[PDB]
């Protein structure tokens, strides 16, 4: 059984599943010293001690750019007892989600291959001899993979194998990990989960245990170096490629293969002979096996072809982490090494952080005692001027993998006998084939001797220095610099445009910002005077939101093919395209390439395979068609890795320039953000420190200003989406128009070729079919350019869409709902359509019934409820909203409410109040406004949006797409407030529809169109607003006489209907439409109907002389055409031919019913022609 978790503290027994075994290697004393370990797992084992092996510390010389190197760390009880919890806290994650439980169940039964001469096993550490009493009991304790903690370099998550050699050969190694999960990084305004740092040691280590690793010499091109004066790649191992999939491992392991460099076949022909072995010679059961047929029985069921597929990226999505995808390995050094502690007994649990990823808040590992962060930045570049004395160094950051020459891409060789392998039906899921129970099920080993052959792996590798190199022009790092502020809090900030007053003084008070308007503001702002209410205070933030909000999200339509839009401040915070001429223009004399460094020595593959041999083979069909297909398919397949070659080497080449750019933008908002932030933040703090405003007023303001936080936020990454977007477009388009060309030519030559190769290969031995030639010809001419295309637009998009997403808040849309829901058995759900604060809540007795060109709740009862959380639905002062829905009030009710978000008194509501609506919303400070609309909601159904413009302070009240209140909201501030919103009549029954609340204030026009599309169906409706139906009877009204119904009369020597006077009795005279054919449940605009008077003979309408007599024969009726018209919906029209139905003048207290030719006024006819249904 899994999920072992001994969870076991201090040292409470050393004795059984709990040993004490001596160091495999030797300390850095040059010594053996004795520990203990605790066993987590099944043949898992935990030790809570920096690594023996490593240093406690080591010189500066030896140090990486981002280690930690404190001595002092993990040297005490309670340290080891952390760093326990630590670890069961993790393995409990692991085991948490099914395919972690996989993966441990595999660990356990993964053992390497146990080779003896009768006596022992694989390599293993020895269990305590009794050396206590000097005894020497010799006994051995199974360990798949040992878990230790950080060495020298607390950074650092290395999986040292014990011995690489039989690691590679396929024999396996029993690896150890010296792992820290205490400090983690953040790469941006989120902070990157541990159990990634530790399931990639995992991944790592089971590679060592079935002896599959790449020797570290098998590499592959992963991005061009970041430099100024490099143009080499930085090449990264396969084995890492294999962990860190994300999109650049999708690149590469598309359907068609690339050179395997023999591992992808080694591994797997190793492993062929292996299972071999194990199932002739092992599975002949030799006595001294000790059970382990069943583990190496399972470890060889498995499939390498699976360990493969298992990427570090496709865990994050099982776990549901937000993890960089782009380049996983290269993206988290790009930036000065900070580290952040976790506090693992409350900052982590087993769901992963507590207060979710990006708002945990966790601490810099900044202290003054211990934890120095040694920094050394490669290449780090100071600005020269001799204009005139200006020097502006900024500091670059570059991931430590090895660097190599272009040479892959010069010298790649295609295998041109490559054909497909695996690729079965079957391959696309994670751990489809092993087992979890039998696996759990199986004992562990607990009696046999083991080996040790403890290769030694010292490879010392000192690193290299940095590199102060000049610049002449301001590069986009030095931009950024100066985006920052570097001072203390109680100093002031200047703004500026001009960069160049900022490089004069490294650390002024002063920054650049390349937002107008925001300069602006800052030009006439004192810390002193400008803000002096609590009010005022609001406003200044709310008028910032809207300037910043302004600034960044500015976006043009662009004329440039594969671009829908440009931003045009991304010339003025990277500089780059930053001339006097505009963004937009610079970037057309430009052109895209000026974004990007043109590499020069790019490679374009030859792809030519013209090698057609001949002779007399006369076997199936003389073995021609079929050699000509296969042929033709492999210059298919050869063509195929070619794109494939190519998209690898843009990707590695001319992305990583764009993901680059993305890096750039990405800081650049987040850095005005956090200059927006700090400038109000001294702000308050210039209230506190001076006491001014008391405790109420101060607490809001903070309160307030810290909710405004993931407001600049929530804008900031829209900034960025719009950023993402239009690198993609740059990216995709220079592969588009200068990369595929190229390509195209190749192929189009070689196309040719292998067309006049063809030709050239007529083998027509003997007597020949020459016309034959020409049907083989059409099937191998190779005119089918287009099939051979694989440049699905999509293709790029899938790998670069939301690469690095939700860097600076997780929160999507907000202040988006729309609400619908649907029914399956007797069961409803109700869901947000928008898919944006889906956490949504109802009790099942709600009926769902058709409405209004819809689907309607009946909220009968008023223990009926919908529960809406306000999770992502802002409210506050600076966050403009409006709300829409369709309402029918079933009952004569009057006095319910609709709707209810208000907390304490604060928020807002929307209730019925003597048949009218009442809309009232107060805030935080006391300010109330409400708002009565008297237009008498009368069970019918009614559109009711209503809007609230936060930009100008006005509150719209739109009815059936008609404008209302529009007062001014200003009075009113910020009204958020934690209470969902709460949907439940309390009093009355209602039908509520299509209940949509929006990030944006309606207006007058597009409410309109809103209003109209609810009539796009073109149903006839009832007075009430229903759908009109099929035999179903109502009492019929002309719309001119409400109060008189349309009333039959009968054996008058002339039957027919008319409107009686003076009724009171009204016998009901009930009038049902039926059609001839098709008989529908829902009457539909312009149908045949005909018209069915409720009687006991059931007669029906028919015309004599234009009159609308009673027949009592069916086919004795007259057919009419339904009509409707948007101004009068409730309202239909019975038209035959260009005559519609009216009623005539008064005569006998009756009024006639007659066909007239309609008469319109301006597209709309009189009022008479209408009828309605009741």
């Amino acid at each position: 059984m899994d999920i072992n978790d001994k969870l076991s503290i201090d040292s409470p027994i050393d004795n059984k599943n709990i040993i004490e075994f001596i160091t495999f290697r030797t300390d850095t004393s040059g010594i053996q010293k004795k520990i203990k370990a605790y066993q987590i797992a099944k043949h898992i084992w935990v030790v809570p001690e920096r690594y023996y092996a490593e240093p406690l510390n080591i010189s500066d010389e030896y140090k990486i750019d981002g280690g930690i190197y404190n001595e002092n760390y993990l040297t005490t009880d309670k340290e080891r007892q952390e760093y326990l919890d630590a670890i069961c806290i993790l393995f409990k994650r692991i085991n948490n989600v099914i395919e972690g439980k996989k993966l441990l169940s595999l660990l356990s039964s993964a053992s390497p291959f146990p080779f003896k001469d009768d006596t022992n096993k694989y390599l293993l550490k020895e269990a305590l001899l009794y050396v206590n009493e000097e005894n020497f009991e010799f006994k051995f304790f199974t360990s798949n993979i040992i878990l230790f903690g950080p060495g020298t370099n607390i950074s650092k998550n290395q999986v040292l194998p014990l011995n690489g050699d039989d690691a590679t050969s396929g024999v396996g190694s029993v690896s150890e990990i010296c792992y820290n999960p205490f400090f983690t990084k953040k790469f941006g305004e989120y902070s990157l989960d541990p159990v990634i740092g530790l399931i990639e040691c995992l991944l790592k280590s089971l590679y060592n245990l079935y002896g599959i690793k790449v020797s570290d010499d098998i590499k592959i091109p992963y991005k061009l170096q970041r430099a100024l004066n490099t143009d080499k790649y930085s090449y990264i191992n396969l084995e890492e490629a294999l962990i860190f999939g994300g999109n650049d491992y999708k690149i590469f392991t598309e359907k068609p293969y690339w050179l395997s460099n023999d591992y992808f076949l080694k591994s797997l022909n190793t492993f062929e002979e292996n299972k071999a072995k194990y199932e002739k010679d092992l599975k002949n059961d030799p006595n001294l096996n000790n059970e382990l047929n069943q583990y190496l029985q399972q470890k060889y069921s498995f499939s390498i072809s699976k360990i493969w597929s298992l990427n570090l990226t496709a865990f994050a999505d099982i776990f549901n982490i937000n993890i960089p995808t782009s380049f996983l390995a290269s993206i988290t050094f790009w930036d000065r090494s900070q580290y952040y502690k976790i506090n693992y007994p409350n900052d982590y649990n087993i769901d992963g952080f507590v207060n979710g990823q990006w708002n945990t808040n966790l601490k810099n590992i900044e202290k003054d005692n211990n934890f120095i962060i040694f920094d050394k930045p490669k290449q780090i570049i100071t600005y020269i001027n001799d204009i005139f004395n200006l020097r502006y160094t900024s500091n670059l950051y570059e991931d430590n993998l090895d660097i190599e020459s272009n040479n892959y891409y010069l010298n790649f060789m295609f295998e041109y006998d490559k054909g497909n392998n695996f690729t079965i039906n079957q391959y696309k899921a994670l751990l489809d084939t092993l087992d979890n129970d039998f696996i759990d099920s199986l004992p562990p080993i607990q009696g046999m001797n083991a080996q040790n052959k403890l290769t030694s792996l010292p490879i010392i590798s000192k690193g290299t220095d940095t590199e102060n190199i000049n610049s002449e022009l301001l590069l986009p790092i030095h931009y950024l610099k100066s985006q920052t502020y570097n001072l203390d809090m109680y100093s002031s900030i200047k703004f500026t445009t001009n960069i160049y007053e900022v490089v004069s003084e490294k650390n002024s008070e002063l920054v650049y910002t390349f937002l107008p308007h925001i300069n602006e503001i800052m030009e006439n702002y004192s810390i002193n005077n400008t803000i002096k209410t609590e009010e005022e205070f609001y406003n200044w933030m709310e008028n910032l939101f809207i300037n910043y909000s302004i600034d960044i999200l500015e976006k043009r339509n662009s004329i440039i093919p594969g671009i829908t839009a440009v931003l045009p401040w991304i010339g003025k915070a990277l500089n780059i395209l930053n001339t006097n001429n505009d963004f937009e223009e610079e970037l057309q004399l430009s052109g895209i390439k000026g974004l990007i460094k043109e590499y020069e020595n790019f490679i374009i593959p030859d792809m030519i395979v013209p090698d057609i041999p001949l002779d007399n083979m006369p076997r199936t069909y003389d073995d021609i068609d079929k050699k000509l297909s296969e042929i033709y398919t492999k210059n298919k397949f050869l063509f195929l890795k070619g794109y494939y070659f190519i998209v690898q080497e843009w990707w590695t080449t001319y992305y990583i320039q764009f993901i680059e750019l993305k890096y750039l933008c990405s800081g650049a908002i987040n850095k005005q953000q956090q200059l927006l932030i700090t400038v109000l933040e001294k702000q308050l703090f210039y209230f506190t420190n001076n006491g001014l405003f008391p405790f109420d007023a101060m607490e809001r303001m903070i309160n307030e200003f810290n909710r405004s936080i993931d407001i600049f936020s929530r804008i900031s990454q829209q900034a960025l989406n719009n950023v993402d977007i239009f690198i993609n477009e740059c990216a995709l388009f220079i592969f588009n128009n200068e990369v595929y060309p190229l390509f195209l030519n190749n192929v189009e030559n070689n196309i040719n070729k292998a067309n006049d190769n063809v030709l050239n290969y007529i083998n027509k031995a003997t007597s020949l079919t020459e016309e034959q030639i020409k049907e083989l010809t059409v099937k191998y001419t190779f005119s089918s350019i287009a099939e051979v295309e694989f440049f699905n637009e999509s293709y790029f998009k899938k790998i670069t869409n939301m690469d690095i997403k939700n860097i600076l808040t997780n929160i999507k849309n907000i202040n988006n709902l729309i609400l619908s829901g649907s029914q399956i058995n007797d069961d409803i759900t109700i869901f947000d359509e928008s898919g944006n604060n889906l956490n949504i809540k109802f009790d099942p007795s709600i009926r769902i019934v058709d409405g209004h060109t819809n689907v309607a709740f009946k909220l009968d009862k008023s223990s009926q409820y919908i529960n809406i959380p306000t999770e992502n639905i802002n409210f506050s002062f600076m966050e403009s909203f409006s709300i829409d829905f369709w309402l029918k009030i079933l009952d004569s009710t009057e006095s319910t409410t609709l709707l209810n978000c208000i907390e304490d008194d604060i928020g807002w509501k929307l209730s019925i109040q003597n048949n009218n609506l009442l809309w009232e919303m107060k805030d935080n400070l006391g300010n109330n406004f409400t708002s009565l609309f008297t237009f008498n909601i009368n069970n019918i159904w009614h559109n009711i949006t209503l809007s609230i413009d936060r930009l100008t302070n006005t509150f719209n009240c739109f009815l059936d797409g008609k404008l209302i209140n529009t007062d001014n909201i200003s009075n009113i501030f910020s009204l958020e407030t934690n209470t969902p919103i709460e949907i439940q009549s309390d009093n009355g029954a209602i039908l509520l529809e299509a209940f949509s609340i929006l990030n944006y204030p309606l207006q007058q026009q597009e409410v309109l169109n809103r209003y109209r599309e609810a009539f796009s169906n073109n149903y006839t409706r009832n007075y009430y607003g229903d759908i009109l139906k099929y035999n179903e009877n109502y009492q019929l009204y002309n719309k001119t006489s409400p109060d008189k119904e349309v009333k039959k009369v009968f054996t008058n020597d002339k039957d027919y209907i008319a409107i009686e006077y003076n009724q009171n009795t009204n016998n009901p005279t009930f009038f049902s439409l039926i059609q001839k054919e098709q008989s529908k449940i829902y009457v539909e605009e312009n149908d045949e109907v005909y018209i069915c008077v409720q009687g006991d003979p059931l007669n029906y309408i028919t015309i004599d002389n234009n009159q609308a007599v009673l027949t009592k024969d069916i086919n004795l009726a007259t057919s009419f055409k339904l009509k409707t018209n948007l101004n009068k919906p409730n309202s239909l029209i019975f038209s035959e031919n260009s005559q519609a139905l009216r009623l005539s003048n008064r005569l006998n207290d009756e009024n006639y019913i007659l066909l007239d030719l309609v008469s319109k006024l301006d597209d709309e006819p009189l009022n008479i022609f209408y009828w309605e249904f009741i």
